[PDB]
C-alpha cells in the first residue's frame, strides 16, 4: 500500500541532498527581514538598484488582497510587518497612491498608526529619522558593566536577545540618524485618529522600569557621561569576539544587522569584521524563480541534515549507505570544540555540541546536538573511531547542559530569569531561554537510542519535568514547532524511547487527544493561531508535517494499528506528489510563540518519510 | 647629453606603473622572514610541500660561499639570521651533513651557539621546543593594565614594537610548545665551546629590569595569577580592534605572525580575524623567477607611487599628464580619515595622513603623508575640489604631528621615552619612535612646495632642530635611508625648499662633505656598515640611488654646475641600462640602524630620474 509512497519519498529526499553530503531547505519567515534589509542598505549607503527591484517584486508578491502582510500564510494582518513593508516599498520607489500602497496605508491607520508598532519598528524608523529617538525604549552601553551574577547582566537574556542588546547599546548610545530622501518620507504613518494601542513589555511593566527608562533618556541629554566611552568599547569588543565564521553574529538576522550598523557608527567600515560581515550577507539571500529575492532569518543546514538522516534510516536505508555516509562524515566535521557563551554557567564542561547553521561556534544548541548525535548513532561510518568519540563528546555536552528543573533549554542552562521580560524594550517575542518540553523530548529520545532508560537519574528528572508540564487535556506545548501536535508527538515518541510504559494513564490521555483532533480528511493540522487563542489547539488545515507528528505519537503509543492511525497513513499516501514530495502552504515552525513563525521547507518531505518509516516498522 | 638618459628613464618608469595607477616594487630584507614563515606554518599546522620547496631554493640561493646569510648583500655573516635559516632548512628536509648545513653549523658554533642569538630567535626556538622558555625575557599580559601616562605602558613603545608586545604577552603568558619532529630537532646548536657572547638590551640593562625579569619568571610558576585572564583578553581585544584590512597587523611581518600564533593559542582558528589573517599572507609573498619564494617584511605601494610621481614631474611630464592623473586619483582614495593610535596623544587632530602599504588605517606615517601630499600638490587633477581638500587635511595632520623638539617622528608625537630601551626583551633594532632628520626634512620640503618658509614659526623650530642635529663634518644621519648621503641629501634639499640660504656656513660645510666623498667612478655610495663603524660614512660602492641623493644635495646648494656635479651625472648616464632602468645590488634603505636593512626596489629607478630631472632644471 504505502510502500510505493515511501519509495517515492526516499528517492525524492535523496535527490535533494547537496553534493557535499548535507540537506538544506530555505527558512521562511515574513517580510520584515527584506524590509529591514532595504533600510540597512540605505544606512550603509550600499543600494543596488537591481536588488531593490527583486525585493519589490517579492514584497508585493507577499501582500494579500486587503493590502496587508502577515506573520504566517493565511494569518491575520500584522501591523509592524505591514508598516515596515510599506516604508520599504515607498523607499524603493512606489508612490503613496498606487493601489497596493493605498490599501496598506489605510490598514495601518485603522490600527493607530506608527504609535501602535513594536519597539524594533519604531526604532528602525528612528534610524532613518521618521520617528523621535526619545520615544524609543533605551538600552545603555553601560549595561555592559553588570557582572555575571547581577540583575539584568547580558547573560540573563537568551542568546538571541543578548547579542542584539549588546549591538544596540552602541547604537542607542549615539542615537544616529540617516535621513531618507523627501520622496520616501512617511509622515502619513502618523495621520490617524484611532487611539494608539501600544504594546507593552512581554511580562508587564513595573513603574520602576518606566521611571528608569525616563531616567536613561534624561541621562542621555547630559553633556557628559563618564565611563560611557568604555561601556561602548566593552560592547564593541564583546561583538568583535563573537563574530561567526560566515560574517554573521549568531547566524540570525537581528544582531547581525545591528552589529553592522554599530560598526558603521564607529567609522569601522574599513575594518575586517565589517567587510566580512557585509559580504557574508549574500549567503543568506535567496533568488526566487518569479524574479524576487528574499533574505533568510537564519539557515538550517545542520538541522535539515540531521532529520533527513533519521528519516531515511527509519525508512529503511542501510546504516552504511554510501549516501548517508556522506552525511555522517559531513556532520562529524561540524561538531563545535571550543567554549561558547554557554560556558559562563558551565566552565568545566567539555565542548561537544552542534549549531543550527554552517559555522556558528559560540552558540551550539541542545536541539541540534541531540538530533545530530542521535542520527550519527544510527550509522556505520568508516572511521568508527571518530563516530565513537564525537558521539561521546556530544553526549556529555548534552548531559552537562541539563537544567535545574530536569529539562533542557536551547542555548543555556537555567536561563530562566524573569527580570528581562519587564523592560520597556522587550515587547517582541521571547527574551529568555528556559527549558521546553520539545527540546527535552528530543534529548530524551537521543539518550534512548543508546539504551539509557528510566533507571538513570538524568532521564527520571526529565520525565518528572515532562509529567509536570503536560496540559489538562493530555497535550504538550510546542515551543519550536507548531504546536501541541508538535510537542505531544515529540514527548510521547520520546517517553516510548526511554522505556516508559505507553499504557500509563497520562500517556493514553495524550494518545486520545491526538485521535480526537484528526481532521475529516484523515490528516492532522494545527494553525499558528493556536498560540494566540486555545480554540485552535489541534485545529487547522491538515499538513504533511503535522500529520506525521500525530502519527508518530500514535505509532509510539501502540495505536499504530488503529483507525486514526491507518486513516492518517492514507492521507500521506494520497496527498504525496508524483515526484515523491509533499506540499505545505502553512508554517509548522515556531520562532516565538505569538510573534514569529517559520516555514521549515524540508519538514513537508522529511517527517512524512520518518512517520511512514516508523509505521512500516510497526508491522 | 643626459636628455636621452632622462627620456629612457621616464618611459621605463611608466612601463612599471600598474593598471590601477600605482607603482609597487618589492621590499627586500633578509631570510628571517621566510625562515620564520616556515616555523609559523609548522605552528599553525599548515605546511604546503610545494611552498616549502620554493622556500628552500630561496634560502640556499641566498646563502653565501662561507655558508652564512647576512642582513644586507655583501655584509658580514649574521648569527641570528643564519641560525634561523639553518633550522628552517633542517625542518624542510636537509640533513645536517650536506655541504651547506655543514658550513653554517660551524659558523654558528664559532659564535657561541644559540646562546648568542637575539631574544626573537631564542623565542622562536622556544615555540617549537628547542629552547627553554625560562631563558626568554618575559613580557606579561598584565602590561595591558598600565595607564596612558605610566612607565612602560604600551604607548611609550614605537608603533611597530607596540603591536608585537601586545601580541606576544598572550603567547608568553601561555608559554606554548609546538614540538618539532625528531628529524628536525637541532640540539647541535648548543654543541660549542666558544663562550656565549650574549647581546643585551639596546640601551644597557639596569639590574632593576634584570630583577624584574627574574621576578616575572617566578610569578609565571605560581598556580594562580589573579586578573591574568583579563590582561589576556585586554590584549586580544586590543588586537581584534586594530587588524588591518588585508588581514595583517600594522602591515609588517612581526606582529602579524605573532598575532596569528596568539589566536592559534586561544583556540580561535575558526574566527574571522584568524582566517583573514591567514589568507592575507599571500599578498605579501613573491614568486622568484628561479623557482624560489620570498615574503616581504612590509609592502611599499603608497611610498613607491608618491616618489614615482615626484620623479616623473621633476623629469618634465605635465602636471595633468593622463598617466600621472591615474596616480593622483588613486592616491586620493588612499587618504586615512579615521583616528589611529596617534590620536592617543592628539585627540583633537583631524585624520588626514597616509600609510605605507595599501590598507593600514590605524598607522599612517608622517613620511608617506608628506611625500603624498607634496606629490599631489604638483598635479592638476579633474576633481580640484578633492585634491584641494585632501592636501589640506593631510597638511594639517602633518603640522599637528610635529613633536616637542621641532622635528617629526614617523608614527607618533614625542615617542621619546627612554624607558623601553632597557628591558631584557628589547635587544633588537629600534623600540621607540623619536623624531629624525630625514622625516623632518621631507616634511619641510613638503611645506616648501606650498610656499611656506622660514618666516613661519613651525618651519623655524624644525630648522632649529636640524641645525642642532647636524654632524661635526657637516653631514646628517639617515634614519630610514642608508645613510649620511641619504640624510644630507634630504636636509639640504629641504632647507633649499623652505627658503633658507644655501650660502650659509653650515649648508656649505655639508655640500663640501658631499663632494669630498665622490667615488673614483663619479658616483657616490655608502655601505650599510656606516651605521656600525664611522670609517664607512660616505664610503661604499656607488649606487644609482645614493648618487642621486648626493646630486640633489649639490643641485640644491647651487653647485649644480660643479665638477663633482657633472661628474656624477655622467655616472648615472653611463651606468643606465638599455631599457632605461638602473641596477643596485646593494641595499640603500634602513629598517633599524645596525639591525635591519631594506632593499627598496624602485629606488634605483626613481631617484636617478628625480635627480636628473632637477639637474635639467638647473639649466
Ligand atoms: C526546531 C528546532 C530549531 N532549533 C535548532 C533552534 C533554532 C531555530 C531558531 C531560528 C530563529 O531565528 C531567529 C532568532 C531570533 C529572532 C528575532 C529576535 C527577536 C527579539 C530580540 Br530582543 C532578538 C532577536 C527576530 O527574528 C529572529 C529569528
Ligand atoms: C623611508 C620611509 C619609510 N617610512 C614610510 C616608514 C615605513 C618603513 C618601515 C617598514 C619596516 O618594516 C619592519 C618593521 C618592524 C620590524 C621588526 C621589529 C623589530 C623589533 C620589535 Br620589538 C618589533 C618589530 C623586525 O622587522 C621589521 C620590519
Ligand atoms: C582569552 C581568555 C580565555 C577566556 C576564555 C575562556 C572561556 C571562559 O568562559 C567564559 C565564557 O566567555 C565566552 C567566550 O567565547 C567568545 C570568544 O572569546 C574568545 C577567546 O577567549
Ligand atoms: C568606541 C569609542 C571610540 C573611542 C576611540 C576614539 C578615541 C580615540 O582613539 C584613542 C586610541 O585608539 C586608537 C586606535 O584606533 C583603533 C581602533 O579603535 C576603533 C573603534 O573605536
Amino acid at each position: 500500500a504505502y510502500a510505493r509512497t515511501l519509495d517515492r519519498a526516499v528517492e525524492y529526499l535523496l535527490s535533494c541532498q547537496k553534493d557535499e553530503g548535507y540537506w538544506w531547505g530555505p527558512l521562511l519567515s515574513n517580510v520584515t527581514m527584506e524590509a529591514e534589509y532595504v533600510l540597512l542598505c540605505h544606512i550603509l549607503d550600499r543600494v543596488d538598484r537591481d536588488r531593490m527591484e527583486k525585493i519589490r517584486r517579492y514584497l508585493l508578491h507577499e501582500q494579500r488582497e486587503d493590502g496587508t502582510w502577515a506573520l504566517y500564510p493565511g494569518g491575520p494582518p500584522d501591523l509592524d510587518t505591514t508598516i515596515e513593508a510599506y516604508v520599504a516599498l515607498k523607499y524603493i520607489g512606489m508612490s503613496r497612491d498606487e493601489e497596493p500602497m493605498q490599501k496598506a496605508l489605510r490598514f495601518i491607520q485603522s490600527q493607530g498608526g506608527i504609535e501602535s508598532s513594536r519597539v524594533f519598528t519604531r526604532m528602525w524608523l528612528a534610524l532613518v529619522g521618521e520617528y523621535p529617538w526619545e520615544k524609543v525604549p533605551m538600552v545603555p552601553p553601560e549595561i555592559m558593566f553588570l557582572g555575571k551574577r547581577m540583575p539584568l547582566n547580558i547573560y540573563e537574556f537568551g542568546s538571541w536577545a543578548r547579542a542584539t542588546v549588546v549591538a544596540l547599546s552602541i547604537v542607542m548610545s549615539r542615537q544616529p540618524v540617516f535621513p531618507l530622501p523627501e520622496r520616501a518620507r512617511v509622515p502619513e504613518l502618523y495621520e490617524t485618529d484611532v487611539p494608539p494601542r501600544r504594546r507593552g513589555a512581554k511580562g508587564g511593566g513595573g513603574w520602576i522600569f518606566d521611571a528608569l527608562d525616563r531616567a536613561l533618556h534624561g541621562y542621555q541629554k547630559l553633556s557628559v557621561h563618564p565611563f560611557r566611552r568604555a561601556a561602548e568599547i566593552r560592547a564593541l569588543d564583546w561583538l568583535l569576539e563573537r563574530q561567526a565564521g560566515d560574517g554573521s553574529w549568531g547566524g540570525i538576522q537581528p544582531p547581525w544587522f545591528y552589529a553592522l550598523i554599530a560598526l558603521k557608527i564607529l567609522d569601522m567600515t574599513q575594518h575586517p569584521a565589517f567587510i566580512k560581515g557585509w559580504e557574508g550577507l549574500e549567503l543568506y539571500g535567496v533568488e526566487l524563480d518569479y524574479g524576487g529575492w528574499m533574505f533568510q532569518a537564519s539557515i538550517s543546514p545542520v538541522w535539515d541534515t540531521g532529520l533527513a538522516v533519521l528519516a531515511l534510516r527509519a525508512a529503511g536505508l542501510p546504516a552504511d549507505h554510501d549516501r548517508l555516509v556522506k552525511a555522517g562524515e559531513w556532520l562529524l566535521d561540524r561538531q563545535i570544540t571550543v567554549p561558547g557563551d554557554w560556558a559562563v554557567k558551565r566552565p568545566n564542561l567539555k565542548p561537544g555540541g552542534f549549531a543550527f547553521q554552517f559555522d556558528n561556534v559560540y552558540y551550539p544548541d541542545v536541539d541540534d546536538t541531540a538530533v545530530v548525535v542521535w542520527a550519527l548513532n544510527t550509522l556505520r561510518l568508516p572511521d568508527e573511531r571518530r563516530r565513537r568519540d564525537a558521539m561521546t563528546k556530544g553526549f556529555r555536552w548534552i548531559v552537562g547542559m541539563q537544567s535545574s528543573n530536569g529539562g533542557w533549554g536551547a542555548y543555556d542552562v537555567d536561563n530562566t530569569s524573569d527580570l528581562p521580560n519587564h523592560i520597556p524594550f522587550c515587547d517582541f517575542g521571547e527574551v529568555t531561554d528556559p527549558p521546553s518540553e520539545d527540546v527535552t523530548a528530543h534529548v530524551l529520545e537521543c539518550f534512548g537510542s543508546f539504551g539509557y532508560d528510566d533507571a538513570w537519574k538524568v532521564i527520571r528528572r526529565a520525565v518528572e519535568y515532562l509529567k509536570r508540564e503536560q496540559k489538562p487535556d493530555g497535550s504538550w506545548f510546542g515551543r519550536w514547532g507548531v504546536n501541541y501536535l508538535y510537542g505531544t508527538g515529540a514527548v510521547v515518541s520520546a517517553l516510548k524511547a526511554v522505556g516508559i510504559d505507553t499504557r500509563e494513564p497520562y500517556i493514553q490521555k495524550a494518545l486520545d487527544w491526538v485521535e480526537q483532533h484528526q481532521n475529516p480528511d484523515g490528516g492532522w493540522g494545527e494553525d499558528c493561531r493556536s498560540y494566540e487563542d486555545p480554540a485552535y489547539a489541534g485545529k487547522g488545515a491538515s499538513t504533511p508535517s503535522q500529520t506525521a507528528w500525530a502519527l508518530m505519537a500514535l505509532i509510539a503509543g501502540g495505536r499504530a494499528e488503529s483507525e486514526a492511525a491507518r486513516r492518517g497513513v492514507q492521507y500521506l499516501v494520497e496527498t504525496q506528489r508524483p515526484d515523491g514530495g509533499w506540499d505545505e502552504p502553512y508554517y509548522t515552525g515556531t520562532g516565538f510563540p505569538g510573534d514569529f513563525y517559520l516555514g521549515y521547507t524540508m519538514y513537508r518531505h522529511v517527517f512524512p518519510t520518518l512517520a511512514l518509516g516508523r509505521y512500516k516498522q510497526a508491522i
